[PDB]
């Protein structure tokens, strides 16, 4: 009774499927690591609840990655691979790959340090390559929940890591959902209500590589005004040529007489527009984030410019100058 499903432990499903634990929940129900008796190995089952709104999403996600396999590249390989697929005890069930443990966990195993520059450029480059796959034209696929959470690492003593969790996804004209992206992740245009593109994954990217270095969000907001003045803090008013196509630009901001925008009021305060440079967040010059890397190997100026700007190519408020994937992949912070 209700949504979920029987978590037992030991319960073998079809006399193939040996359940041992529970990865995690989430909103679309279970996760479990179970072993296959007839590939003879380890494998996390994706248990969709018992409702319309999660299974028409599933078939969705199913559809979606299935178009990935037919694709004949090394690419494909940054995206979770689905082995198979069976509907049992009411529930749509996703087999996939065993991976590991998210790079949330993996910031939590630091205390919220961070981690180091040399693997948050590995990550940086994995991501770029997985959102170039995506923007493949017969595939166009724009993932609407990237997050730390859905990036895992496939062994926890390596740096490989794999994009999952495509049950929120569409395919770029489509406007199927009321809500994507998760609030700390959430580009510009979608807090503004402007059609959206391959273009806000990059900006979630940019978001989470900073805080997979600083270690925390970047942009914590509480609610979309949070949101928003938050994301003014470091990148200043929005340019008014965007902020006068949107349908909820005035939501946060105000046109003015000189045909200009300010902010409206805190209600009831933040650090005025762009005042919380993205220089101090990561300690360019201080030695990195909270002083953290000083005299550190790898940690040098120059290093902590490349990153700094590529991070402000991903950041762009303009969907049409925000940085793509095969460009993001040629920049210097990469460079051999
Ligand atoms: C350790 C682990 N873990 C995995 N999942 C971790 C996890 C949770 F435990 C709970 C919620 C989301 C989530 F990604 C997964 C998934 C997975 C899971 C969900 N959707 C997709 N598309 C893939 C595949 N292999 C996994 N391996
Ligand atoms: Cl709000």
């Amino acid at each position: 009774r209700g949504s979920h499903m029987i978590v037992k432990n030991g319960e073998k499903w079809m006399d193939r499927y040996e359940i041992d634990s529970l990865i995690g929940k989430g909103s679309f129900g279970q996760v479990v690591k179970a072993y296959d008796r007839v590939e003879q190995e380890w494998v996390a089952i994706k248990i969709i609840k018992n409702k319309k709104a999660f299974l028409n999403q599933a078939q969705i996600e199913v559809r979606l990655l299935e178009l990935m396999n037919k694709h004949d590249t090394e690419m494909k390989y940054y995206i979770v691979h689905l082995k198979r697929h069976f509907m049992f005890r009411n529930h749509l069930c996703l087999v996939f790959e065993m991976l590991s443990y998210n790079l949330y966990d993996l910031l939590r195993n630091t205390n919220f340090r961070g981690v180091s520059l040399n693997l948050t450029r590995k990550f940086a480059q994995q991501m770029c390559t997985a959102l170039l796959f995506l923007a493949t034209p017969e595939l166009s696929i724009i993932h609407c929940d990237l997050k730390p959470e859905n990036i895992l690492l496939c062994n926890p003593k390596r740096s490989a890591i794999k994009i999952v969790d495509f049950g929120s996804s569409c395919q770029l004209g489509q406007r199927i959902y009321q809500y994507i992206q998760s609030r700390f992740y959430r580009s510009p245009e979608v807090l503004l209500g402007m059609p959206y593109d391959l273009a806000i994954d990059m900006w979630s990217l940019g978001c989470i590589l900073v805080e997979m270095h600083t270690g925390e969000p970047l942009f914590s907001g509480a609610n979309e005004v949070d949101q928003m003045n938050k994301i003014v803090e470091v990148l200043g008013i929005p340019p008014a040529h965007i902020l006068d196509q949107a349908p909820k630009a005035r939501k946060f901001f105000e046109k003015l007489p000189d045909g200009t925008w300010n902010l409206k009021k805190t209600k009831d305060e933040y650090k005025p527009p762009g005042t919380r440079k993205l220089h101090n967040i990561l300690g360019v010059e201080t030695g990195g984030p909270g002083g953290r890397r000083a005299g550190e190997s790898g940690h040098t100026v120059a290093d902590y410019l490349k990153f700094k700007d590529l991070i402000l190519r991903m950041l762009d408020y303009d969907p049409k100058t925000r940085i793509q994937p095969y460009y993001a992949l040629q920049h210097s912070f990469f460079k051999k």
